[PDB]
């Protein structure tokens, strides 16, 4: 049914182990699909950022006018304790305006699910050919499924304490 | 151009002192008019959830496994300070799922601007006639605007510490 799909590549073929799509359904899979992607996309920039914050790279000065310092707000779910709250509840509407408003296929033209062009950016999607196409949305696909179990490995040895980095 | 429009009624008939849909534009106004309603919608709730906390009724029992009780939260802006990090963080994150999967015309099929019915729950718009229709949507509106006034009324004098209530 989808054995042809994207994502079923070597070396694991087709891989269903809980025949999640064993049903056939079109809808289900572009369901799953689209949450695949997004979690991955969400991962990608997860890996990044927590590499990139815990290297201790930081903003310039600072998050707030009582003179809180991005140099004083660590890394982990650490930052949390340390963003002030007025801050956190805007990074968390503005997320949720990005899902209400932006990231989602506004005008039914995507030519897949995760195709969120609208219409409206596009760097070239058509100066590739159908196979290089193909090739970049499995390149996004499966750095998106690494990145989510890196992602899972670093909040997990987190809390371990069992760092995973030098 | 809207001087016919809904909620232009007695007795100040069309009011718009600040000329902001002089331009005649079918879009703006839709989109004002859908500011509007919402606004409202909110506003009456507000009033609403005001005034009975503010009577003392809460919610049986505890909001939280640490057994913090709705009876210790206190109405107003007070009860941020006491609602736990993880139900404001449930409660601004549900009320944004409404924003982006819920509230909105997710088919198209919308008669105007805030029938958000979306052919799924309907308790029998039909049933009214055109007049008594259009009078429905205008008492949603007016007694909208009047609790955006209200809500704001209670806000600024819960701040002023001069209180509206008995
Ligand atoms: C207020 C902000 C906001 C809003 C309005 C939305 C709105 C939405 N998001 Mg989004 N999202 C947000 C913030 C927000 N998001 C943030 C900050 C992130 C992280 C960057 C994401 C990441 C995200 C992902 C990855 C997905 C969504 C999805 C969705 C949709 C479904 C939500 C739903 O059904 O309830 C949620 C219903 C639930 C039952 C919750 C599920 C909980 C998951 C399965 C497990 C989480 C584990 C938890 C974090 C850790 C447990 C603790 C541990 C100790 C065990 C909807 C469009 C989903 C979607 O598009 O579906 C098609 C989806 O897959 N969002
Ligand atoms: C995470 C949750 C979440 C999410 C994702 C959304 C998403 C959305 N909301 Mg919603 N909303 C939410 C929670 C959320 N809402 C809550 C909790 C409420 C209260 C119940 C509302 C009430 C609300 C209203 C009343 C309106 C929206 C609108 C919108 C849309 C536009 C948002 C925008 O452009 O940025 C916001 C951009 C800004 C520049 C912010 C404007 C700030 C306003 C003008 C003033 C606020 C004053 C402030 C509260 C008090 C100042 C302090 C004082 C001391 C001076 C979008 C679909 C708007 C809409 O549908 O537009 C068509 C709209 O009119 N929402
Ligand atoms: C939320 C994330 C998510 C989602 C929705 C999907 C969805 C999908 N994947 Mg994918 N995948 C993911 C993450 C995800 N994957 C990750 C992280 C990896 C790397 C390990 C892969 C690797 C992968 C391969 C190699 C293939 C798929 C395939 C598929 C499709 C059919 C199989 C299926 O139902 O999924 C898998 C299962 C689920 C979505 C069920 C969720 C699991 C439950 C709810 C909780 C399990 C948590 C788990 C124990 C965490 C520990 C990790 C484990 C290694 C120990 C479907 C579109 C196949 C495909 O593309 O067919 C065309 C395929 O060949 N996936
Ligand atoms: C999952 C992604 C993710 C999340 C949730 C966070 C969350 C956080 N970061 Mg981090 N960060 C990320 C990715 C992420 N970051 C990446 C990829 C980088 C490298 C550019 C950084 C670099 C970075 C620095 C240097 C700092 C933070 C800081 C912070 C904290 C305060 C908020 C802030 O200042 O953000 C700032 C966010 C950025 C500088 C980059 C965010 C990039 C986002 C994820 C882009 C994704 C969405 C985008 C709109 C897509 C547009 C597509 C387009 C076609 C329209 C907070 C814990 C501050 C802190 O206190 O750290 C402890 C801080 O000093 N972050
Ligand atoms: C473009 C419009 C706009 C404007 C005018 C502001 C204005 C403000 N933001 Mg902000 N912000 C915006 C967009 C905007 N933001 C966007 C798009 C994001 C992305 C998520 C953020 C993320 C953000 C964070 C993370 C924080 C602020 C904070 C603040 C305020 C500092 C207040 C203070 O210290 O108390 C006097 C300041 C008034 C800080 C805050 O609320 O501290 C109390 C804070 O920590 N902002
Ligand atoms: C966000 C709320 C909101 C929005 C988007 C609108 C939008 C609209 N109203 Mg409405 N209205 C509101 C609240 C709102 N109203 C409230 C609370 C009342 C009761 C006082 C009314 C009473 C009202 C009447 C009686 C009429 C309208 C009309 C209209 C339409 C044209 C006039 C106009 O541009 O609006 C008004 C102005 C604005 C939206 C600009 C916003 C104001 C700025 C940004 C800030 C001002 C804050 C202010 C100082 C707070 C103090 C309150 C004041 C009494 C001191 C338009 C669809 C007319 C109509 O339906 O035509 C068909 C009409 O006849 N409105
Ligand atoms: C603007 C609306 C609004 C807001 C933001 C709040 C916010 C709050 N309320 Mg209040 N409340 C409201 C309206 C509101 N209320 C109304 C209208 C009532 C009467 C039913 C109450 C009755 C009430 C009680 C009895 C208690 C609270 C409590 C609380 C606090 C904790 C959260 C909670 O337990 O919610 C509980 C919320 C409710 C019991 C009712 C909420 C009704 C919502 C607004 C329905 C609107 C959306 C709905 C999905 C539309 C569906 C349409 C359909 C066709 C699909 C929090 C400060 C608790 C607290 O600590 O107080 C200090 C508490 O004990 N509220
Ligand atoms: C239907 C799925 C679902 C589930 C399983 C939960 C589960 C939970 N909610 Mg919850 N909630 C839900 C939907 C759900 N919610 C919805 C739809 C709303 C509407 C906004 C809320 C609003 C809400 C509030 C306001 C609070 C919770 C809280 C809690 C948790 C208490 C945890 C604790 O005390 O630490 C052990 C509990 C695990 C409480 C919490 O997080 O306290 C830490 C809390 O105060 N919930
Ligand atoms: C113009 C504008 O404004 O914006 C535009 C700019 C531009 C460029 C055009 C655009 C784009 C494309 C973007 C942003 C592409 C981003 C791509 C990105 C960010 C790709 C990450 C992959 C990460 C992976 C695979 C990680 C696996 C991680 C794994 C498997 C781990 O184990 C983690 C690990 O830690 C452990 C657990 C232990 C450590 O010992 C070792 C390591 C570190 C390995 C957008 C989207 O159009 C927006
Ligand atoms: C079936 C189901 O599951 O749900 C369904 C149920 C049902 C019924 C079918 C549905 C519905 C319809 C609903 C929910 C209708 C709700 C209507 C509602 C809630 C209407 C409030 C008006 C408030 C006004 C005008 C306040 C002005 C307030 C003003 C002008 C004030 O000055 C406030 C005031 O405080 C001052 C500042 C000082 C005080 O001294 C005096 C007072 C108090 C005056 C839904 C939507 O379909 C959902
Ligand atoms: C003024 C505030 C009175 S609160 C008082 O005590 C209880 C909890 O506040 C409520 O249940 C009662 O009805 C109420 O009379
Ligand atoms: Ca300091
Ligand atoms: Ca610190
Ligand atoms: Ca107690
Ligand atoms: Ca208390």
């Amino acid at each position: 049914a989808f054995e042809d799909e994207l994502g079923a590549q070597p070396p694991l073929g087709f891989f269903d182990p809980l025949g999640l799509v064993a049903d056939g359904d079109q809808e289900k899979f572009d369901r799953l699909r689209y949450v695949e992607i997004k979690h991955g996309r969400i991962s990608m920039l997860a890996v990044v950022g927590y590499l990139v914050q815990e290297a201790g790279v930081r903003l310039p000065g600072t998050i707030d006018y009582s003179g809180k310092t991005f140099a004083e707000i660590p890394n982990g779910f650490a930052a949390f304790k340390e963003i002030p709250a007025g801050g956190l509840v805007q990074l968390l509407f503005f997320i949720g305006v990005l899902e209400s408003s932006v990231m989602r296929d506004l005008t039914g033209e995507a030519e897949f699910v995760g195709d969120f062009r609208n219409g409206a950016i596009d760097f070239g999607w058509d100066t590739f050919d159908e196979e290089t196409q193909f090739k970049k949305r499995a390149i996004e696909l499966n750095q998106g499924r690494a990145a989510q179990m890196g992602i899972l490995a670093l909040m997990v040895h987190e809390q371990l304490g069992v760092s995973l980095l030098p």
